[PDB]
């Protein structure tokens, strides 16, 4: 009911895991330019993971403690050989700053959340990261 | 009790301000010059229809009137340094129907908020003789 952003470029192909219940991680996959991200997540008396574009990178794996939760998301969009994808990204919880990852400057964003959190991911994903965006809840 | 609040983009300087969310935006009007100045909102809060003027006086004044099927879906803008102070240099909005601004003539930090889904229901933000920061209340 409330998406913000896609932040990045129109390639790649379209994801949207919708919210979840719970964020459980965030994986993010990055070199120079973010390669992925993988997030787990309960939904429904389940827990599922999804991992959104591409192989690449090396691991920062973000885990959410009991009363933890995603209240920040930052990073920079540019053009890396060809394609606009998320060159940095980072994310802030109640407790603590992870990030940003990735060593490719571009165009800033940044998503704080001074009431709320983010419950959820959509965006665009293929080699890379082209585009990130949020679910947000109360 | 969502509120949803998100960002405050800009500085640390002057006084916190928080209008709460609005049953309806009718109208934003943005006070602007080489920096954003100022933003006034009327809205109706519970049957009343208030306004509220955030920032400083000013420079010039833009109006966005809202129309009744205009929501407002977007907001983008600049922060940086304007003489020793941390402001928003550079403020635009978008809704269903049109795109306003950006107002303001002094670069800096881009932020943006692009709302796929939802709309600004409501502002809050810091202000005192410009505005230092804007932040936005979102629903459904
Ligand atoms: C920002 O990109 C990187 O920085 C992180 C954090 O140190 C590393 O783990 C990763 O391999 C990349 O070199
Ligand atoms: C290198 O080819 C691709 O990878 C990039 C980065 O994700 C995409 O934008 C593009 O559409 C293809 O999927
Ligand atoms: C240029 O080399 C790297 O940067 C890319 C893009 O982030 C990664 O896929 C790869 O594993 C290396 O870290
Ligand atoms: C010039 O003095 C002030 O105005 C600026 C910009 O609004 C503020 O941060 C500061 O705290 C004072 O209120
Ligand atoms: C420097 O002159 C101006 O710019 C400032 C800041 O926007 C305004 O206060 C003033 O009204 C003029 O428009
Ligand atoms: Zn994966
Ligand atoms: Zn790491
Ligand atoms: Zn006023």
């Amino acid at each position: 009911a409330i998406k913000v952003g896609a932040w990045g470029g129109n390639g790649g192909s379209a994801f949207d895991m919708g919210p979840a219940y719970r964020i459980i991680s965030v994986k993010i996959f990055s070199g120079d330019v973010v390669d992925a991200v993988d997030v787990t997540f309960t939904y429904y008396g389940k827990t599922e993971t999804r991992h959104f574009g591409g192989s690449g990178g090396t691991p920062h794996e973000i885990v959410l403690q009991e009363g933890e939760y995603l209240v920040g998301m930052k990073g920079e969009f540019g053009n890396y050989h060809g394609v606009v994808v998320v060159g940095k990204l980072g994310f802030s919880t109640n407790k603590k700053s992870y990030g940003p990852f990735g060593n490719t400057g571009g165009t800033p964003f940044s998503l704080p959340i001074a009431a709320g959190k983010i419950s959820g991911f959509f965006g665009r994903g293929g080699d890379f990261i082209d585009a990130i965006g949020v679910y947000l809840e109360p």
